[PDB]
């Protein structure tokens, strides 16, 4: 969120999740924003196909 309601983010490189938490998807995707700050610096966290996870913001970028 930081600075609104809803973050929406679009993806521009495949990313696929080593961990079970982790999350995974292709480029071109709209990912919806959780929490900007997960407790590490530089990860993210979002909500895809009902599920959550961390994972570094850079293969998607955040319209605002």
């Amino acid at each position: 969120g930081a600075m609104g309601a809803k973050e929406y983010c679009r993806t521009l490189f495949p990313y696929t999740g080593t961990n079970e938490d982790e999350l995974t998807f292709r480029e071109g995707e709209i990912i919806h924003l959780i929490s900007k700050e997960t407790g590490e610096a530089g990860w993210w966290k979002g909500e895809l196909n009902g599920k959550e996870g961390v994972f570094p913001d850079n293969f998607a970028v955040q319209i605002s």
